[PDB]
């Protein structure tokens, strides 16, 4: 019965192949009484026929004719205790965009159905080992909980795979992986100063009337510590579950692992940017010699050495197919030690001439305007990329 | 603290089976655990050793590990040789070139020197592993970097000196600075052994 605005829904009651055997009558209720060796029932509630919520209580008895704790009546899914551990990233590809991790899976739930007797055995656990859920499942005729790598890529190496079984009916899995994972979320326009996610979605192949995540067990540090350090550091990290829809329809569980990293930012400081503002700097300084047929040749040769200071940090730059921060930093930088090269020109036909006065004002207003161009363009890179 | 690093190469093997059925009891020596191979090697193995242990398993209870582990460190003669001798050649040449009296001249070879610098880097380009991080020998050839850019600075001060008509004061700064870049190497290479080698 609806609690408030009632919209008289319909309830149906049929077989479990669809066939209909009883039908509501009008504060639904309904009755039937089966007579046949098996009798399976399945309750269908109908609202297909702009509604504000639902407010609904369903009351339902077996042998209660009077109804309005027990035991229950309607079938529960399996509740399955999930954890997950990384211990290395073996390495990151940032033109296909996936990365490599290594770690451990553990799986563990309740099943009477898959109990037994020690006295056929006279053992207390059960073995499978190198088999995965699913091969195994049809060796024994029973359903389990199969799951799969969300984007995974290629085959994985499982290790040390194995399930064992209680007489009681209680069952786990563990097995050690390592996997390549697709992550086409990639996002790196501020590189050198990116930051990135790591996502491992562990997702079950059985809809979630059958068996769905209930808890997460914390059985080892979720990111370890190894000796030295790592080209990417993690900062934070969380866990989650949710619900996806499913192929087959209805939804399935899915088991999220999420990992915040960032570069190594001393090194990008003291291997580029610390050498680039010396060969910068000299540029700047050789205005104040009062002669140009030295201050132009040292003008020309200092262009060659930022050329070949590209060639040590080849490495260092990815070759994606678009411009970065550092990509659009580098080429700022050639262009206005180019044009000095202009300038020197210019000037020394000035003093040739025999105007010398005004080829030293240039000076005066290169040595000041060239220090400003280069603080007001970092500036604007600043508030286009970092701060919206 | 590359290359100056030495390492360790572990070899574990496992038993499948708890340690009440099946538990390693003894170690057989059938042949030379390192063997002898003609010809140089890259790494070099100093000592090694062999042991057995109790490890937790996933059953419960325990089971055996068998470990070999071999101690490893580079070959010295190749880095010193290929890179810290030639590096100690240029960086000489810029100290030198502050006796000459005339800086028209010290100048230009001040600034050809610094594009030597950097085409020395492309050669040991492939000893240089690309990692994430600074090891011991990328921080050294920044600051050898520094130094040889710095002298094309005071170079230009120099001259500037000199042509406007105090070469008295430029003079004393090349007393100075034939002193005081010696000193600079010999402190940071100290400071650097402090930090990384004796804890
Ligand atoms: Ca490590
Ligand atoms: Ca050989």
């Amino acid at each position: 019965e609806p609690i408030g605005e009632a919209p008289l829904p319909r309830l149906r009651l049929t077989d479990s192949g669809g066939k209909p055997l009883a039908f509501g009558l009008i504060s639904v209720e309904l009755n039937y009484t089966c007579d046949q060796d098996i009798c399976e029932l399945v309750v269908h509630v109908d609202g297909t026929d702009d509604s504000g919520e639902a407010v609904y209580r369903l009351l339902v008895g077996i042998n209660a004719p009077n109804l309005r704790v027990g035991s229950s009546v309607f079938l529960e899914s399996d509740l399955v205790t999930v954890g997950l551990a990384v211990d290395q990233i073996v390495g990151v590809d940032q033109r296909s965009e996936n990365f490599s991790v290594v770690g451990t899976l553990k799986l563990s739930w309740h099943d009477p159905k898959l109990g037994f007797s020690p006295d056929q055995c006279g053992c207390t656990v059960k073995s499978f080992e190198d088999a995965s859920i699913r091969a195994v499942a049809g060796e024994i005729n029973l359903p389990l909980p199969s799951f799969s790598f969300y984007n995974q890529q290629g085959n994985r190496w499982s290790q040390n795979q194995v399930i064992f079984v209680t007489p009681d009916g209680r069952a786990s899995y563990f097995e050690r992986f390592t996997v390549t994972l697709q992550a086409p979320d990639f996002d790196f326009l501020a590189y050198p100063f990116d930051r990135q996610k790591f996502s491992i979605k562990v997702d079950l192949a059985v809809p979630t009337n059958m068996f769905i995540f209930n808890e997460i067990e914390r059985f080892q540090q979720v990111v370890g510590d190894q000796l030295g350090e790592e080209e990417w550091v993690v900062t934070s990290y969380s866990q989650e579950i949710t619900e996806v829809p499913f192929e087959r329809g209805s939804t399935n569980s899915r088991f999220t692992t999420t990992l915040l990293v960032k570069r190594n930012l001393e090194y990008y400081i003291l291997r580029i940017f610390v050498p680039l503002f010396l060969i910068i700097s000299v540029s700047w300084v050789i205005f104040f010699l009062k002669d140009y047929g030295r201050q132009l040749e040292v003008a020309s040769g200092n262009l060659l050495v930022f050329v070949a200071f590209n060639f040590t940090i080849s490495g260092d730059l990815p070759r994606l197919g678009y411009l970065t921060v550092l990509d659009r930093f580098m080429i700022v930088s050639f262009c206005l030690t180019a044009i000095v090269v202009l300038i020197s020109v210019c000037q020394k036909r000035l003093g040739a001439v025999g105007k010398q006065a005004v080829a030293a004002q240039i000076d005066t207003w290169v040595l000041v305007i060239y220090p400003l161009v280069y603080s007001l363009y970092i500036i604007w890179v600043y508030l286009r990329f970092f701060t919206d």
